[PDB]
């Protein structure tokens, strides 16, 4: 099963992207909402990516059912930094940071490739974390940073009735897609350099602070 | 209800904050008029900031019966000021220890992010605080170091009549206000935090910084 090895394969780097300085002084209320919203415009440079990405390998007929539009954050972020920002000229200021710019640099890799297994990894590491984490990030935001509920459109699966549901269901997708040892093999080793990438963007947000 | 857990919720940073050597050393007698005068200044800048943040959010329209106007102190204080240095001075003299630049930090953007239970949170611990521990204050620093009444207009709030009845219905508005759960969460955590900011402008103080 794919789910179970991507999970196992990737432990030690999602262990350490997710204890980040950055994301734990985050959840534990130590800074505040402006590292929030840098967090989230870094997302939206690299959640713009991912999308273009995504939509490559989609209209490619490549993993159709796992690659939902649904989950597309872009423009859900996009309206979240609006109301975060007060007005909607934050999209001239916001550059990537160092490990952002390297993110997306893959990103754009494979979505010119049309990468179909190291955009499902890719795919893996930010949705299914976003489904699985969100709301415990969205519960932190508020409790600490006084975050309003609608500036949360990120953590928020519109017509996803049932996240629980939708979780087992995108394992089980996932351990049905139909891939070589090759692409399998391409695929695990793409979803831990997600992970570190993941863990970058953090060291970055966290830098100086 | 909420006033019965905000002063559980926020007692063990309560307790500390009330226990800083500077305090114990100034309300006792072991300090005189120039540490009292420090701490009025330093006051005098949370205030001003405090202030601003509290106009913001009764704009807003959020706990509009708590934020009574009446409350006010950066004004008053600024006279008590000028008759504790012998002129206008101060204002060009005076500047933020590091304790009052982050507590100034977070008022600031409790303002911008007008988050309403934020403001309450520290609303409730200067207010209720000057209400009843100034009261104390006021009448020792006349006792211990000859301090004028006058210079302590600060502790005496023209517009209350009845202190007690005061404190009995701020709480019962507490009791009152309504606040989702993340609301609620966010006014508790916010409230220890200003317990704690305030506990390090009296290391500042102690400390000369």
């Amino acid at each position: 099963g794919l789910a179970v090895e991507l999970k196992q394969s990737t432990a030690q780097a999602h262990e350490k992207a997710e204890h980040s300085t950055f994301m734990s002084d985050l959840l534990k209320g130590r800074l505040g909402v402006a590292e929030f919203t840098r967090l989230q415009e870094q997302a939206w440079l690299f959640y713009t990516a991912l999308e273009q990405a995504v939509d490559a390998v989609r209209a490619s007929g490549f993993a159709e059912s796992l690659l939902d539009p649904a989950l597309n954050r872009a423009e859900v972020l996009a309206r979240d930094l609006d109301k975060l920002n007060g007005s909607s000229e934050w999209r001239s200021r916001i550059t990537a940071s160092p490990a952002v710019i390297d993110y997306v640099n893959r990103l754009e890799e494979i979505r010119d490739n049309v990468d179909g297994p190291a955009l499902v990894a890719h795919h893996y590491v930010r949705y299914l974390g976003d489904l699985s984490g969100g709301q415990v990030i969205a519960r932190m935001m508020q409790r600490h940073y006084g975050v309003d509920p609608e500036a949360l459109g990120f953590y928020h699966f519109e017509g996803i009735a049932k996240l629980k549901v939708y979780k087992d269901e995108y394992r089980e997708k996932l351990n049905n897609l139909e891939l070589s040892d090759e692409q399998r093999e391409h695929l695990l080793k793409e979803a831990t350099d997600a992970f570190v990438f993941n863990h970058q963007v953090f060291a970055d947000l966290g830098k100086g602070l």
